[PDB]
């Protein structure tokens, strides 16, 4: 066969704190995920962030954890898949140490810090994937601290400080043959939040430089992928949840980045599929009903 490296990546997924601790979208794209990793494998599931609405846990114990995460996917196929995790703005506003101490709990729950990396072998060959996972939070600003609701400024600046140098360095240095990084927060976006300008000012530049093969995230809860004219991808997955159809930042989108949306406000919602080979990585939106919403590869970089 081919090597492959296959996973899901899922963003905004996070329930509701009232009973039943879940929407009828987030269960969904749990039977949806199920099916996928049944029919076609994951190695692992990646989550984009806001993992518990609308104001995280408040510790390692809380039952959060086991009402809208455990039991939600809890399907035969998704048992004993593994989750790398990263933190959204409704995260922050509760306890993220809390989903960190987590890690120690749950076996297939995996978030060691805020900010970390990841490495993976594609099985029976010799390439290489790093993935980065960021927290754009403490990065640029917790969006829910102002009544914008964009990220206006970092809470500590040492700490943001602290995690862009450590971005600089580990993307320098990086000789994977297959870098991502990932993020709550979009750099680009159509939707209802749009770009993030902390991101596109300071995270971008290094995406660029340092020839990242695409960036991750959710916030906008919808599916999109963008591509810039050096091909840098931009994988939009954060409709887990819930589905906004806006479009209200189109225009601040540079022309022709925009390659597919998907938003409609009475879909279920759903997630997107990547597959890496020594070839290429693929990338396949699929909605919470099953079908697949749209295709792309981008090319390996040698
Ligand atoms: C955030 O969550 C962490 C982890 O659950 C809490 O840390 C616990 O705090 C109390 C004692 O201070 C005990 O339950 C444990 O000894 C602590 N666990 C760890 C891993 O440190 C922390 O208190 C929470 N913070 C807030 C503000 O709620
Ligand atoms: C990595 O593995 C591939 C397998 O096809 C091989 O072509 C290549 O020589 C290897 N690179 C090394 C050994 O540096
Ligand atoms: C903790 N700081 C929050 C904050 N600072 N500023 C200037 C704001 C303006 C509007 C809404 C919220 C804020
Ligand atoms: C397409 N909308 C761009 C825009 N302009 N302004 C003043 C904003 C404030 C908050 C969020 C977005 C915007
Ligand atoms: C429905 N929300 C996403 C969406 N908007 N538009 C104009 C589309 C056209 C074709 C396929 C999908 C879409
Ligand atoms: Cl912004
Ligand atoms: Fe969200
Ligand atoms: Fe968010
Ligand atoms: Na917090």
């Amino acid at each position: 066969p081919t090597p492959i490296l296959r996973f899901v990546a899922v963003g905004d997924w996070g329930g509701v704190p009232n009973a039943p601790f879940h929407t009828a979208r987030e269960m969904a794209n749990a039977k949806a995920i199920a099916t996928t990793v049944k029919t076609l494998g994951a190695d692992f599931i990646l989550s984009l962030g806001d993992n518990f609405y609308f104001t995280g846990v408040h510790d390692a114990k809380d039952k959060r954890f086991q009402e809208t995460f455990e039991d939600v996917f809890s399907d035969p196929s998704l048992r004993n898949v593994p989750w790398h995790v990263l933190a959204g703005n409704h995260d922050h506003l509760g306890n993220v140490s809390a989903q960190i101490a987590y890690s120690k709990i749950s076996k297939r729950w995996n978030f060691p810090s805020p900010y970390y990396r990841l490495r993976f072998k594609i099985p029976r060959s010799n390439v290489s994937v790093a993935i980065f996972m960021l927290d754009t939070v403490t990065l640029c600003g917790n969006s829910d601290d102002f009544v914008s609701q964009q990220p206006e400024r970092p809470r500590n600046l040492a700490l943001a400080r602290t995690q862009l140098a450590w971005i600089k360095k580990q993307l320098a240095a990086a000789k994977e043959d297959y870098v991502l990084v990932a993020g709550h927060y979009p750099v680009w976006s159509i939707a209802e939040h749009g770009p993030t300008h902390c991101l596109v000012k300071q995270l971008l530049p290094l995406l660029t430089t340092h020839k990242v093969t695409a960036y991750l995230c959710g916030h906008d809860h919808n599916l999109q992928y963008l591509q810039d004219e050096n091909g840098l991808g931009f994988v939009l997955s954060g409709a887990g949840n819930f589905m906004d159809p806006s479009k209200k930042h189109l225009r601040k989108v540079p022309n022709g980045y925009l390659r597919f949306h998907f938003g409609a406000e009475n879909s279920l919602g759903g997630f997107a599929y990547v597959e890496i080979t020594p070839k290429e990585m693929s990338v396949t939106y699929i909605e919470a009903s099953g079908k697949s919403l749209f295709k792309t590869k981008l090319p390996r970089r040698a």
